[PDB]
């Protein structure tokens, strides 16, 4: 499969194309029509109709080529189905390592929410997370898998209580970076992340046109592994201590039902009034024990509400917090790492529009207060000791595309990992 | 939490509060306003307002406070959630007595029907039942505890094919209340309760919005229950059997499935179009039980249908029976213990409104009959030997309230407890 | 076209027809096996099998034939395709006067009910039971026909708030039945009947499985027309005035919305929360204007909750009233008719079941007052000037079958109105 | 009635009520306990339950009372239905002036927006606009209505396709603000008013649920007019102009439908995809002659989209804009006037999130861009000439409450007058 040349040029398109074409093809190639308004995204845009021509061998030539351009070039043409080899072009020590670390990273995160229930179970989901982060932690990685009934022993009820529905046992990963090498290392920030490998609804049972890409419910325990990945390519050395909430939520003789009191080991008692709501449930569990290591700061993803998706489609991250500073300085990561999140509300008074007749806290909303976003930001901060201080929640709407757009193949983005990974290396 | 007064009074409030208000509050505590139409209702109402103010402790003071009076107010005030305290007021022995008995029996039915389904599963709804029953019984109650497997070597197929899609198994119970000891002693009533656990509707699932409550749907269950150990109290000295039929109706592999034909001990084939119709499934076999005990009356309790919420709302409990001497006794004992029950319909041609093309009968009605409270009746007569005689169905429709309302917390209201109390020592 | 023979036999058929076949048939005609049980069904429910059989034409032979075997038999035969022919037997006067006249009147509301909307819309409606009454009332009856600008002018704002919607004007009939022809004469009864000659929903659109068979929605007009004619052939020597509220409730730029408050002429202000609501709306107008005449009772009659259905199938019509005597005395007169009623609740309580946020009054329920035709009765009672004492409310559940039965073709039926009559004349 | 005294103080009520208590009661009257947190909103919430204890009448006796506590108290203590009397503590001249053009003014958009689409229809909302501002304005003031045919032969397409469904014609209000009376004054800001009356969804019918509080989908016009005579009680000095985009958005023989392409003055063709979103159709008409008078500020309100509700639920106002200093300047404005404003996402890319197969655009999105209030936000920017600068869109999410919540009676708030006349006369 004979490659195609890619060539970038400042100069307009002819007028069989018109002054408006992006790209162009002659016998020499494809030249790529740049005008400096968002050429990273007109890259990637081109690219994808390039993936759309039937193309799947590139070789980028010619001068203009950078890592960022590289990067959004293969962001676009990459896809689920079929084979790509892109030929890079000559590229800077430290560019050719960053892109590297890209492309080994951020497509594990594409890959790893992208694949099927049936391959990526909690256990798997469990030990690749271990795997990215020992490829590049080397010795400073260490961790603990705690599993089905250890669960239930040691008071684990959210993450127990949903994963037991399913034939494949719910999965808690506690994984720790110590750089230092100091076991007793203060812990600078604690990861935690949604990973439901599958998610049914449960008992409020999903229609097929919702749940049919509900493979990608484990999207915020891939981003913030492959975060914690991509820091340490960037040279993190603070300890950061990585909590994966692993299971299915499934449909059996065993599942949790309506009505059920899920009691927590800080005292909460939630009423179930929605099984389809249970990835606040699994990761009040992990905002326990990263809240119990007190670190200067909490992160936590997860692919949390269809309401994120109403109030900024899948176009930008949901961030919430009650810490306008530590919200500021995400937004400023994004900025560097050229990643979307818009700041939705998290105020005091979420915490009680979650309303129950049968225990303190419902893990879902009412018609008086629709804003599922919200309201589940408001949950979750139960689960936090000092939650208006050092912790951010991200639901995570910009993690999957359902279908093909202009930027993106059909299949997970893996937005996130950079602009996490700069605020823990900032 | 100090406690604050609550005293009668027969003078109307000032004209801050309002001529018609039913309660006002002075510097000395609250004021309870009667006027003489339906004091009994005013108080409980005024009690839930009480609850609404936040109000946690609660001393009655002043005259007027008799056994009835003081029930009215806790049968308000009581709601799920939070704890309250209520210092009685000085009591006859008697009326002491009384309230004891419905603190102790009818609160056990508001709470055992209020605990969620994790908490209350078929073993341990039979398990609290014994227990209910042998502190008031003591020596002169024993049962039988049929569960799993056995049911169907037995041939129990109604609850074991309803509840067999559970990891927990279902369960019959068979109590006899002996005062005399003798095992020839004729059997006055035999009591048959609904006990599912848990109702998801089975294959025919039903939406979460009708599913949030169905940890309620084993109301019947514990209604009987409490009736008998009720009964007990009030001097209840002959011959009475109870049989819960519990059971969780589940999703599973091994879940029943539409189009299936039950066969019960007494020749009845049923064709089951609708999974979520189960509770006359289970109670066709305690009917059939109950019917060779040869007892002068058979008194059946379910939370059976919607329908006999759309006849009646929550505000009666629905009476069915082909015997109007004894529906007559039912609606006096009624009077008398201050319980709203109503009768609807059931005639010999409810017994040919569930048609089946596959079996002489199926557990759901059609478009031509949507009488589904009716039909539901006319099912279970199939399953009663002398059904035109000393046969009486009651369809709980009283039994739950999904939200709180004027005189009522959420939850359980505890009706019909006494009805039957009164029927059985009448 | 030729007469097939019905004769009666108190003996059974042949082993061939089984000795439990309700008929049979020889060289001779058809012979119909009574059993006594309930000779008057066994009739109703052969002659529509005869339908069944294709027989457009038969003569009722034999002894044992009278007003009430032969009205039976015609009841079951009657459809409302094809044309039948029944040959009478030799019946004395007073039998076939009886005959004569559930031919002329009962059919009559058969026959209305069953007409098309466009075939029967609100001046039809009135005009023809005009002619119906004037028929067998001589110069004893008057009326008056108010219609479209002119009812909102003289303050009829439910009646003209519903039907506006429509390019054919709503219609109010108040007929006046006075035998002494004194215009001070005291009025005995007041008739008010639904008579919505097609209910789409308005903006609040039914679904159209629902809708398919909306023409019936005037069988409460229809059938207390037939009842004070029939009243008359009966003898009625008292007073009587009948009031049809007579609408379409259409979709159009016209027509009544959401939150609209309608203020009628006793001060009452109702905020319509759905436009399917609209029987009640109009109701509300004609029984102001029946408790405005001072009667002795009142009788209102209305196709007018799907509820009723659900609590008694179409196998009772609804009975509703405060009095407890007057109610007792329909079911007499029920009785004494062969026709079938059952009493729903209606209490004090029913009264403040339709909350609103921004009127006295709505005129739907809500989740937590699910009884539909209590709420809706409850509604109609704040219209009546004396509702604890002489009226009666009755919900059509009984009036028309969507799909032919064991004892009728598809239909209205034209149940109701011996019952109303009779309890005019006793 | 008598006046309840209503008294502030900063110390805790006794253990009877709790030490968390906002409000106790004596016989001297209810005492409101500030704790310093949120004084106001507590205030607030305190006279919402002073509501449900049904006073009426009440008196703000004791000092501390200033305009702020007062207004707070009334915004909570005010609901739809009854009468309510304040007895106002002394107040210096400039409080009791502020409150009471709050009370004029912020009360006239709560009971504008309040009332039946059958008492305010399109002419209605225009005059009633009129006589509010002409009230506080006086001769300062001239104004231009345009109505029905003379709409569609001016080009006002948008406005006449979307009420022309109606027999209530369509109605442009464009009203002049010059207080200098120099007809070539500059326009400092033109302020452009959702107005639709009653939105049934049109063909795109809307569910009941849904559309029975449409009455008030007219909000956005009630409240620019509501902060312009705000604006001029402050001191407004400039030329502000006002459009009101008012009409009924009904289903009739002449109701616009689905693959309607409406062309609009500016040259923009939109296909018609959805009859529902029907808002911004209209908007497309004020915000072209908003634009055609060159002001520095164009602030446009739309009760418009459910997805602002999805994204804030009714706690805040939606703030949409390209300019970042111009939202800053309404933030803080909102901030001055306790009013909740948060911003959602408004880029380059969401002009092209509503493709059309027929049109340049469509009135709705799609599946693959479901951020419903960035996506109308998108479309609006196609009818402002300088989209980018100067330009304000509100979606106004916090306008009405369909059921009363703690610090809010149903209905209309009046929140975000304050906040706009704020920002035009800063
Ligand atoms: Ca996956
Ligand atoms: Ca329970
Ligand atoms: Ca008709
Ligand atoms: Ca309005
Ligand atoms: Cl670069
Ligand atoms: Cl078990
Ligand atoms: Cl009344
Ligand atoms: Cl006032
Ligand atoms: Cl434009
Ligand atoms: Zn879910
Ligand atoms: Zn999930
Ligand atoms: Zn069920
Ligand atoms: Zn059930
Ligand atoms: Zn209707
Ligand atoms: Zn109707
Ligand atoms: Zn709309
Ligand atoms: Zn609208």
């Amino acid at each position: 499969t004979e490659a195609m040349k890619i060539t970038l040029s400042t100069q307009p398109a002819d007028a069989r194309w018109g002054e408006k074409a992006t790209y162009s093809i002659n016998n020499d190639g494809i030249t790529l029509h740049l005008n400096g308004a968002d050429d990273l995204g007109l890259i990637q845009r081109a690219a994808r109709k390039i993936d759309g021509l039937g193309i799947k061998h590139v070789q980028l030539s010619g001068e203009g080529w950078d890592a960022d351009r590289c990067w959004a070039f293969w962001q676009g043409y990459k896809a689920p189905k079929g084979t790509r080899k892109v030929v890079w072009p000559d590229l800077d020590d430290a560019q050719r390592q960053e892109l590297d670390n890209r492309l080994m990273i951020i497509d594990w995160v594409r890959d790893t929410i992208n694949a099927p229930a049936e391959e990526l179970g909690p256990s798997q989901l469990a030990q690749r997370a271990v795997d990215l982060i020992s490829n590049v932690a080397g010795d400073r990685v260490t961790y603990r898998i705690t599993k089905g009934e250890d669960l239930r022993e040691q008071g684990y009820m959210g993450l127990h209580t949903v994963g037991r529905g399913s034939e494949r046992s719910p999965v808690l990963l506690a994984l720790d970076y110590n750089p230092t090498g100091d076991k007793e290392a203060p812990v600078y920030a604690c990861l935690v992340g949604k990973g439901i490998t599958f998610d049914s609804g449960g008992y409020s049972i999903k229609q097929t046109a919702f749940m049919d890409s509900m493979k990608s419910d484990m999207g915020g325990a891939a981003t913030v592994t492959g975060a914690l990945a991509f820091a340490i390519t960037r040279g993190l050395n603070k300890r950061v201590k990585l909590f994966l909430c692993c299971a299915d939520n499934l449909i059996s003789g065993n599942a949790f039902k309506l009505g059920d009191i899920i009691t927590y080991r800080n005292g909460k008692k939630v009423e179930v009034m929605n099984t389809d709501a249970e990835g606040r449930l699994v990761l009040a569990d992990g905002l326990i024990d990263a809240s119990a290591q007190k670190p200067e700061m909490i992160i936590d993803a997860a692919t949390l509400t269809g309401a994120a998706k109403t109030a900024l489609g899948n176009d930008y991250h949901a961030l919430f917090s009650f810490d306008d500073a530590l919200a500021g300085r995400l937004l400023a990561s994004a900025a560097q790492e050229n990643e979307p999140f818009w700041r939705l509300p998290l105020a005091e008074f979420h915490r009680s529009q979650l309303p129950s007749n049968f225990a303190e806290l419902n893990n879902t909303g009412s018609a008086a207060y629709p804003a599922g976003a919200s309201t589940a930001a408001g949950f979750l901060s139960h689960f936090v000791e000092n939650y208006q201080q050092g912790w951010l929640h991200i639901d995570c709407s910009a993690t999957y595309r359902k279908a093909p757009v202009e930027q993106w193949s059909a299949g997970a983005t893996g937005l996130g990992v950079r602009t996490i990974a700069n605020l823990l290396t900032a």
